[PDB]
């Protein structure tokens, strides 16, 4: 990895475009005006990509050669990069201040700021915009996961009186559905800020290496069938498959995909009659989890629950809602996103089924079907020093007031009523609003403040 | 990287679920029934992740210890992985057959197949489903990019009578807007199958390392301003910024973002009047490229063109369409995806503006706002041998005939009319349709067939 090759190409040409005599460029990141965002993921980027000696004579030469062919022109700032190497031993003269990881902040507030600490490196603040803006992804995954957690909590609470097992109600199925192995790790780690169930193994080592937990691992799974392990038995032998599987995993929870041929037959006749004896004998800590995986997500869930409630003994919990026996549960892992998640729990509630009965798995909806536009993430320059004089800068496009950016040096504060405000134009210095919530997390190639994954989870907790 | 930790958790448990005495699992990938897909990107995965000694004693121990905590149980197949290490020196006993990279194949056809080459490793076929399914991403980027090239080619040909410069009409702006560095390189490389203009530098090294080109680099950029390089001058010095930048890059093309405050004033008064003398003196190989970046993408493009047409000498080309002078172009880089690209070129044509006048930049629309469900990409087991007996397997969910999978051993063939057909149930062996178009690309830890990026580009060419 070479940071000289990890920017948008045009930024290679920007040192020539700033006003002469500019000694400082100061920039900030926000989720421009999903009302609140979980701040998460900068720490990964700082450590993996930005810290320590990131410039070598070899990396300078490699970039020079690449850019000469890429632009068909010599535009690369070899002098500026050589300055960083000889003067700072390849360490970035940059200071980054950020809200603590896991913090839950309203839209349209400063989340982190970036500035150069040596006047020669004015061009470098925005060099690393590209790398840092990629923080949109763990923010957005963490925020969207936590929004699905609110929906789950609300409905579990209304239908059961408590939130037991909430952290296992939405399982990460997204490893195959994301764009790369690196994306898998990051996105899976962001989901684990809110939940504990994952099949995206990649998230585990990222957390262990960049954040840390007191528990041996941040995420857990259970044995579960796929269509290959059912269909391999042959079309007439679905029952044999089911029997073999629940018997292999008789004393842990086991999820068994039941829609290979006919989900409704599988529930009513195979589980419901032929194999019933192997189900009712199961432990409360070791249920069968029936998994549909096709059909209209809501209709399928409701029809599966209706079948199961006629074949197995159903109770009525203290809230008035129906509850399958403890050795029997359902997971809906097809077509699940924040919208369909809401539709299903509401549809369940209308039909008087407790949310205790159901869990969700989500792949693409959880980790891939998300863009930087969803929270309007944006990195902009708000302050420059030119000829020793600070000026407050910003954009304000005539046809889109929504792309207006903030002016000057910025700070984040608690308001008197306990909310948040971003102060502009250096007005945080007047100190009428308490301490800046932004902390220096990076300075001159060193990570200066770190959060464990346990503090992040605490910070991102629901109101509850 | 540890391949033993690069699968969906549940697959760690599958070796215990297949029928006893299973010696072969055979699986295939298709884009289930955008009617044609560009097959691209498997070779990256084969080289980066799958080839060579991928199993060590230390990787087996890492995974053993993680899985023990992750499942709270010993499910992990330590013996199976040890078998591979001892018997094959950690080389995977797997054969992958694939259509050539760059090939354009209709939906619902076999693209690659995976099978184990040692009966002991029957479980390994679907172990690596998760890693291989990630091929959806480069396939989908290359396909969607090529679909945009088709729209661009149509309207450029219609408005100008040729396709000159088509390969530079859609530029990759997506580095910051993807979910990771690895994704940026993969996606940017997929776009470069069709086009040559890119700001996502990560794409280049990926192509060089994994595919190779005749040319020193597979993609190119030009100098370009961003908002910080205009706004740093101060609201009242937008003209000074513009003058400095076009004069710094007076002999190469230069893109200048012009909507910091008022795109229409910038075009009509700053470029059109105050600085017009610095523009009309520019060379054909060094245009000024005006970049709007806000507003309704079509309305903004049409009004910018109308403004410039009144300030600059417009000609009418041989097809009857209006053409700005050759020192002056426009690039629309905000809000661009396949739908808005179509709307702008059609709206342009409607108002009699040649598509010569315009180029596009696209970030999230190009590399991020894409999922595995756009081409319905799916990896499934179709054939198994159990007790020396081969059986044709498949799923066929009752409530979704779209999820029906193919049966048995598969081959891809040319029809008598030169179309494509996927033969099922081993019927390729009858030889009524010529020879299988898949080639073994991986066998027993070695890449056995490879394509250069130049061959890929030729394969992926448009008809026209
Ligand atoms: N443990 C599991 O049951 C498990 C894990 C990973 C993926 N899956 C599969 O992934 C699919 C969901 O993918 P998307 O949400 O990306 O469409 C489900 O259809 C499911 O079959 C299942
Ligand atoms: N050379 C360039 O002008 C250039 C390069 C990379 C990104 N960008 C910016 O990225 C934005 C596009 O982002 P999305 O397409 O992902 O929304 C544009 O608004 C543009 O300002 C521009
Ligand atoms: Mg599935
Ligand atoms: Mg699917
Ligand atoms: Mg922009
Ligand atoms: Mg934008």
């Amino acid at each position: 990895f070479n940071i000289l090759l990890a920017t948008d190409s045009y930024k290679v040409t920007h040192y020539k475009q700033y006003p002469p005599n500019t000694s400082k460029v100061y920039s900030y990141f926000e989720c421009r005006e999903y009302e609140e965002t979980v701040f998460y993921g900068l720490q990964y980027i700082l450590n993996k990509y930005l810290k320590g000696k990131v410039v070598t004579k070899e990396k300078i030469q490699e970039a020079k050669d690449v850019y000469k062919e890429h632009f068909q022109d010599d535009v690369f700032n070899e002098k500026g990069w050589n300055y960083i190497l000889e003067k700072y031993d390849g360490h970035l003269p940059i200071e980054i201040k950020a809200v603590p990881e896991g913090f839950v902040i309203p839209r349209g507030n400063v989340l982190f700021t970036v500035e150069n600490t040596d006047p020669e490196c004015y061009w470098l603040t925005n060099w690393i915009e590209t790398i840092l803006v990629q923080s949109w992804y763990p923010i957005t995954v963490a925020t969207n996961s936590r929004e699905q957690k609110k929906i789950l909590a609300k409905y579990l609470l209304e239908t059961s009186g408590n939130l037991d097992g909430l952290e296992y109600k939405l399982h990460d199925f997204g490893y195959r559905g994301v764009s790369s192995q690196e994306t898998a790790g990051i996105g899976a780690s962001a989901h684990l800020v809110n939940f504990k169930g994952t099949d995206t193994v990649a998230g585990l080592a990222l957390i262990k290496k960049y954040y840390g937990t007191k528990d041996p691992v941040p995420g857990y799974s259970v044995p579960a069938a796929e269509h290959s392990t059912i269909t391999a038995w042959g079309k007439d032998h679905e029952k044999d498959a089911f029997e073999h599987i629940v018997t292999q995993f008789s004393s842990v929870p086991v999820s068994v995909v039941s829609d290979s041929y006919d989900i409704y037959n599988a529930c009513e006749k195979i589980w419901g009659e032929d194999l019933r004896h192997l189900i009712v004998s199961r432990s409360t800590q070791a249920p069968l989890i029936i998994r549909p995986d096709s059909g209209n997500p809501l209709d399928t869930v409701l029809k599966v629950l209706e079948i199961l409630g006629k074949k197995f003994p159903v109770t009525e919990n203290s809230k008035g809602y129906k509850l399958l026996p403890p050795y029997l549960r359902v997971i809906q892992g097809d077509g699940v996103d924040i919208n369909t998640l809401q539709e299903i729990v509401e549809g369940m509630k209308q039909k008087m089924w407790s949310i205790e009965n159901i869990a969700f798995g989500s792949g693409g909806g959880l980790l891939q079907k998300l863009t930087r536009d969803l929270l309007n993430c944006s990195f902009k320059c708000s302050y420059v020093v030119t000829n020793g004089l600070g000026i407050n800068v910003f954009k304000d496009p005539v046809a889109d007031p929504n792309k207006r950016s903030k002016k000057g040096r910025l700070s984040l504060h608690r308001t008197p009523a306990g909310n948040f405000v971003t102060l502009e134009e250096g007005k945080g210095d007047l100190e009428e609003y308490g301490q800046d919530l932004l902390h220096t997390v990076f300075k001159n190639g060193k990570v200066t403040k770190s959060y464990s994954f346990d503090e992040i989870r605490k910070n991102a907790q629901l109101n509850i």
